[PDB]
């Protein structure tokens, strides 16, 4: 059934994007014979298990193609995707989404679409496995041992992000990791004759990289002897097939016109006449049912019991360990940090909150021996070592700090791979102002639910001397806006430690980390325990007031001592600390009347950025006290005085609102 | 001397980090004789001309060597780097700031600092010199003839960006274009041994360029000879130097500790005597001082008159081109653009503004022959086509259509560094979605002043069938924050028309257009000359109104649709559709009332995206319908109606207002 096998993928493709009237056909007639063979000859994976911690990983990064992966795993014998569900893609509520979505569909590994991000946060499933296997494999029971496979296409290897990948695998030889190339000579707007000239084998090989050429894209021999000698070359692997797009279209193929639009009617019956094909939509023989149960599922599912005999005897010979890998399989760490284990501070302590920072994640090290992570070439300024180990590489691989490299895109896209993976809790450090470098993994970040640290130092103007290029003003309006995402900015090193402790517990958000370059000092009304609630009060003198000032970060040291010269003078005021905005929202609403009560109107804000966010606490007769311009090159303490950021200024600020 | 002159570039930066106790002596120290050998041999630049627009340029792309850039000026006889200048390195208000400004310093050609986007955006200011040379050089008279030069680091050849421009430039054929890669092996968490080890130069013959290496860093005639070599080549360049960083410090050189920190009075005093230098700290021979006026500064200037002499022949040869290239020397558009070029719209039409965008620039290119701009591989959905051209390239230099392939980053530094040059006006398209992929280009784009205009389409979930990784919610927050960048989000085709206009006509910020997939309709009271005050009033029933509603593109015809029915059961309302925040922001006072009354608390706001920045003009006493999750895969009505944008759910939120 091989050609019957390859048209009934094609055609449940071109059938069910002809219901919908939406959807992309070209790649799905042009790659169905290297995905069939990979199914059938390559891939361990379970229908009645689809979580299993031990299957071969695989990523669609051409997210446009769905439709493919989707008639694959219904001819598997997947429960998510049946018939019913293939004449409902595109439809509201249904398992086929237009493009491919983790937690949605079981067995679908990763949520793809953004080009470039597929093949990249591949890179962190392959180098996950490699950790998981040597910390706990033993002579006799390979309990972690499987591979990683990808399908691209021509977009994919045009994006940046990629490039930056494929750089620092090779490098770091992770041989498990293995990709198929769709090179068809055709993109959106026309032929790559116009936009695509390089020679894309000559520069995987100045990476370190195995490549390999096959001319023929329907042949399955070649195709699957090119893919044994890639996992026999001890390297990451790129082998380009070429084929047709639109493969069978009379008038249509090898054109851009059958990339993103349904094929109709007309030429939908000439492509039925052209490849022989006489069954109705959505008919498809028992011939073929049986040819995928018996290379897919029960190869599948003989593999499953062998590696479940596997760890019962693994626990027997090695009771050291198996409380360990019991609770990975289940699903949760392996140790439990708790607020115990950070030790307490005296109020007037005096620490920059980098240092803060690099204190309590050694602490977290100690306790979760699968907490790990790195920098951008910036540790010796993020301050993110964890300082008992080396570097992590081919030749120490239980080593936990990662030298990324001037990588900020492709260090995101590694990250959530690791993330996907299972087992593990990471995190990755640069200066505040270049996230607009990694933005885009970060919402992907977002929307896959994966608790995701990222470390962002050198907060503000008070950078100083590097200047504009090198100091933030709007970032923080940007990522708060995004869903999903919890913004830590806090005051001291006592807020400090909470926000790390948060950061790790996290089931299904990402963390944003803000930090200092400068010292601050520790409060007296700040509190460990009050951070989980996102807004509380660190500063009272009567409890009549009739005045409320918010701040958050290092402005929270500013506008205490503020408020007690407007004591000294009268006033009755209250002093909010804000270290999340997105944290205070969601609580209850008795809580917030509680802090910002709405009989009080008279509200004043202070932030070194953009003023934007703060007029849905401090309403239309309050003011903000930001920054709306860019920065400047100079002394730290002379750009403040400049931009306003002194005690008798925010006094004055007060003091004129009526 | 040469050595006596390298010498004397080496200690002028040395000297002045130790005075600011700041900066970054490491590069400066290791690319002095490529970077002398450069302005002694190639440059033709005037130290009184430093705007000539003929000159060659010059771009830094490792920004953190600004005292190296700052000190070959000084030698040379630029007015604005002074000695004392010179003693005010990266202090308040000095011409010699942390990292080059364009702009704020005369003889600085671009911004530099964010890696990467320096030898990126060199790619422009060599597109820029080809398309004049085409249009308006004749035989005999070659106006437009010159190269463009760039000193990079391993960091920038790290970062994505880079291999995007390269693999474009090799396409292209830049074949003026130069670059110096200064091989130190050395980054700031340590050696390249643990992050760089592809074979870089294996990589840049994949993409078509020509390369060679020069083993000894500091000999002055082995750099000279592959200079000239690749200047004959006809392709674009990278030649590989290999130097020692901080070349000359006995304890310190060949290691990180020479990276980013002054050496310090110890280690300055042993670096002095290692290399035989006997003057004090700012004391610089005369002998040096005649060599660069020698060979540097009287060579330039008899370019320069030459250069005058053969435009004053050629004007009168040619008086049919004479107008157009006077005004460009002027620093003017040859053309003017007005109001009256666009034509009168009906009442009721019915067009998406992603249509309407096409209609309003084909009347721009039509009127203005500088005018040309792409897409990256989205133009046959942006809708961005000229359409009496094809393809831009190396055999068909005249063309104005670019197709950029699928490289959103890369583009974005493209068209600044055609803007950079002079003499056009430029811009380029993508989705909405993914602005997240040119972000840190848009930011230099409004720090350096430059009027390039964005065109992201497909805005918001009315993008339907193709999910929540295609479908924007929180970008229109993170561009409104950014300084100096203008957003612009037209209601109709008339609306359209004016932002287009004023894209066109503005003087030193970027705009950003922002564009539907689906039709809207023209209203009866939109108004092509109101849209230059941000907003405007386009319905009112009664004068003594007591309610207020705003709102922005498609959901301008939504809430004029909601008013109506209002109205008809008593109520008096007035509708204000704001185009541009931004500019709205900027206007006088008594505008400002006379649109939103100080005594009218009661507004709604209305618009399908994050709610973050509409507290600003509706308080705490009113009411915003927006977006605050991610999207879904559907059809548009469904999805729409799901979210609560329909006629009956707008009605039903003011009336619950009180
Ligand atoms: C980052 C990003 N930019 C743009 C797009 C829009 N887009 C989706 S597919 C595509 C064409 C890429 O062509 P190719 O990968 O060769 O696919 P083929 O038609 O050969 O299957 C484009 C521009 C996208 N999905 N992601
Ligand atoms: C996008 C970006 N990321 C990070 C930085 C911070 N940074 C500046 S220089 C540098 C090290 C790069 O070293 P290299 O370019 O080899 O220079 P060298 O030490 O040889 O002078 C880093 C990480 C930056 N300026 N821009
Ligand atoms: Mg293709
Ligand atoms: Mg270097």
């Amino acid at each position: 059934m091989s050609n019957l096998s390859v048209n009934a993928i094609r055609f449940l493709g071109i059938d069910a994007i002809n219901k919908a009237n939406s959807g992309h056909p070209g790649v799905v007639m042009g790659a169905a014979p290297m995905a069939y063979s990979l199914f059938t000859k390559q891939l361990h994976i379970n229908p009645a298990q689809p979580n299993w911690i031990n299957r071969d990983r695989f990523i669609l990064s051409a997210g446009h193609g769905s439709m493919l992966l989707y008639a694959l795993l219904h001819l598997s014998g997947f429960e998510d995707v049946s018939m019913d569900e293939i004449k409902s893609f595109r439809q509201w509520g249904s398992k086929t989404p237009g493009h491919p979505e983790f937690g949605h569909t079981a067995g679908i590994d990763a949520t793809t679409g953004p080009l470039g991000q597929g093949i990249s946060t591949a890179t962190g499933f392959a180098q996950a496995e490699r950790f998981l296997a040597a910390k706990y494999n033993r002579e006799g029971y390979n309990i972690f041992d499987h591979y990683t496979y990808v399908i691209c296409g021509d977009g994919d290897l045009m994006e940046g992000v990629s490039s930056e990948a494929a750089s620092y695998a090779g490098l770091q030889k992770l041989d498990k990791l293995v990709v198929l190339y769709d090179s068809n000579d055709i993109n959106l707007d026309g032929e790559t004759k116009d936009s695509f000239t390089e020679s894309v084998r000559d520069r995987y090989n100045a990476y370190g990289w195995h490549t390999a050429l096959v001319e023929n894209g329907t042949d399955l021999e070649a195709i699957h002897a090119a893919i044994e000698t890639a996992k026999a070359s001890g390297k990451p692997s790129l082998i380009e097939v070429k084929t047709v797009i639109g493969y069978g279209s009379p008038n249509k193929q090898g054109t851009n016109a059958v990339h993103g639009a349904p094929l109709g009617a007309d030429e939908t019956a000439s492509t039925r006449q052209a490849l022989g094909w006489d069954y109705e939509p959505f008919e498809i023989p028992e011939q073929v049912y049986a040819d995928f149960k018996e290379h897919v599922a029960d190869r599948g599912a003989s593999a499953y019991q062998a590696w479940t005999k596997l760890v019962a005897d693994y626990k027997e010979a090695h009771p050291e360990l198996a409380a360990e890998v019991e609770a990975i399989i289940d699903g949760r760490d392996p140790v439990e940090v708790t607020p115990a284990d950070f030790p307490a501070l005296e109020n007037g302590f005096s620490q920059a909150t980098r240092n803060s920072s690099q204190d309590a994640l050694n602490v977290v090290a100690a306790k979760l021996p699968t907490f790990l992570g790195g920098s951008a070439d910036l540790a010796h300024s993020n301050m993110t070592y964890i300082k008992t180990d080396g570097l992590q590489d081919d030749a120490n691989r239980l080593n936990r700090n990662i030298q990324f490299g001037v990588r900020e895109f492709a260090m995101g896209t590694i990250l959530n791979g690791m993330a996907l993976h299972g087992g593990l809790r990471v995190y990755g450090g640069t200066f505040f102002v270049f996230s607009d470098y990694v933005k885009a993994a970060v919402r992907l970040s977002a929307l896959q639910g994966l608790p995701v640290t990222y470390v962002f130092t050198h907060d503000s103007i008070a950078v100083g001397e590097d200047g504009p290029t090198h100091e933030p003003v709007e970032h923080l309006a940007g990522l708060r806006a995004m869903p999903n995402l919890n913004v830590f900015r806090p005051a001291d090193a006592r807020e400090t430690q909470a926000a790390w402790y948060l950061a790790v517990t996290s089931e299904k958000t990402p963390t944003a980390l803000v930090l200092t370059r400068q010292n601050l000092t520790v409060e007296d009304g700040t509190d460990f325990d009050k951070v989980a609630k996102g807004a509380y009060v660190v500063y009272e003198n009567a409890a009549d007031f009739d005045t409320i000032l918010i701040a958050t970060g290092s402005e929270v040291n500013l506008a205490v001592s503020a408020a007690k010269e407007l004591a000294s003078q009268g006033e009755k005021i209250r002093v909010v600390s804000m270290p999340s905005t997105d944290v205070f929202d969601k609580q209850d609403a008795a809580y917030k009347e509680e802090i910002l009560p709405n009989a009080v109107r008279r509200r004043v804000a202070v932030e070194m950025g953009a003023s934007q966010n703060w007029y849905k606490y401090v309403g239309l007769d309050g003011a903000v006290l930001g920054i709306d311009t860019f920065g400047a090159s100079a002394p730290a303490p002379k750009v403040l005085a400049e931009y306003g950021f002194t005690v008798e200024n925010l006094v004055k600020v007060v003091r004129n609102l009526k």
